[PDB]
């Protein structure tokens, strides 16, 4: 019933952890509020216009740009509270991550029973937003780079798709895709889980 | 009737001055093009697909990207004379940032009677190109960091959706938009208008 | 009947030399196969969205997108003996190239019969996958810069609507499309062909 608690959560804490790269960057209000609203509903518009969903939900759901404005405005003028609360931010990104990549999951899903598809396009959901936020900034994104994010919303977009495979009724679906996202971002966070790169020395 | 003469206008103007930053780039002449006619018609193409309409205009309708491309490789061949007529350029921009703020505000408004998808995607059609230009020059986009050419088509496109709104007939939306775009455009430019900025000292 | 061979070898070449670039950027497992998938894919993705071709053909079928992340994959495990086979990796881009600016210069074809959106939309699809992977580098793509590749493409895309309008039959159209992408593509390799550049003293 209400999950958009969850995805509420999602909009505030990636608006907030955008609009907090904005100002350290050196960027105006406007780009400030740009770099929020991206994070937290890009990967949402990319997703609509992969699977043809026109005009995208995250442009015409009064709520949702009306939130990530509002949490990127609040960001900026109160930025001295804002950007020392570093661990709970933290948890509430990954809360945004697990409804991220299980909603955008569905919506795939719905549109093609396809495991590539679901798969990819519910990760994109949840960290499309943040790779637009890093091209805007000039800098090569950080899910190339380091952490375990989009790693996390891979397994738990195929988590849905399994369960949805299975028959698992839907909102159960959700849910569970949600828990493993979360469990997955946590266990990364505490243990600096990383994946593997190519040492190569210079000649 | 004619409005055609403001769009030609500003498909010339931003043309021009997305080829004059690809020539100070160092990019080759195929770059110099593709800057131009981004910065003139990639907005356009990135509102089409954010509202379904494919395949888009700007590489549909003959005249426009045969305009985008003359209008950029004439500033090639010639951009010794080009290069040094700064403050024409600058209004005819003007011009382009009115003629396309409002069209965009229109296509947005036939799919959804929505303030936020009119303003946005009207803002898009208007700065969209630009923000592509200076992507693909590796750069951080200008309306994030100074100036303040996207709040004055984000202004532009609400005050489109407001006189539609009331009932005001289309061709008079359309006019009464693109001139407030450019008397606030002129107002920017000359006053040096600028948002603000997070001023941290850095430890 | 089977022109899949010279697609597979182009998404197969095209994801070893963006795995390449992606160890080269210091990027971790995740991001070599990010880099790898869109310079084989993301051009054909671009296209279909600009065709209104929902969802995209590389993330729905299987065979595509699985070739492209094994050929990511195995390049990534085996760098050391990939990053040794210059001249070959060279000769198997330019089938790529030729196939591809074939394939979507077909696709837009049925679209529209449009000499714009055909040699725009093939040259998308045979050079967009490297202007992401660049974007995603944080680096000016190259096709902005130097060398001969979209160049090379537009003409071959140029070249399949020619042939289609002068009712050459589908199958001859593509072959005929592809050898003469190749030619040039080999000329410029081999004679360093670059477009002109503006040389401007810097006082």
């Amino acid at each position: 019933i209400v999950f958009d608690i969850f995805n509420y959560i999602g909009i505030v804490a990636f608006a907030i952890s955008g609009a907090i790269k904005a100002v350290k960057k050196g960027m105006d209000l406007l780009g400030v509020l740009v770099l929020g609203f991206s994070t937290a509903l890009g990967g949402g518009i990319i997703s609509n216009l992969l699977l043809g969903k026109t005009p995208p939900t995250n442009l015409i759901y009064y709520p949702y740009p009306i939130t990530a404005f509002l949490a990127s405005l609040a960001t900026f003028v109160f930025y001295r509270i804002f950007t020392n609360v570093g661990k709970p931010l933290l948890y509430a990104d990954a809360i945004g991550l697990g409804a991220f990549a299980s909603s955008g999951a569905s919506l795939a899903y719905s549109v093609s029973n396809n495991v590539i598809l679901v798969v990819i396009v519910g990760a994109i959901t949840a960290v499309g937003g943040g790779v637009i936020r890093d091209i805007l900034s000039n800098e090569v994104p950080l899910i190339l780079t380091r952490e375990f994010y989009a790693t996390t919303a891979v397994i738990g977009s195929f988590v849905y798709f399994i369960a949805s495979d299975l028959s698992v009724p839907e909102d159960v679906a959700l849910i569970v895709s949600f828990l493993i996202t979360l469990i997955l971002r946590i266990l990364a966070m505490e243990l600096k889980w990383e994946l593997p790169r190519k040492k190569i020395e210079a000649a």
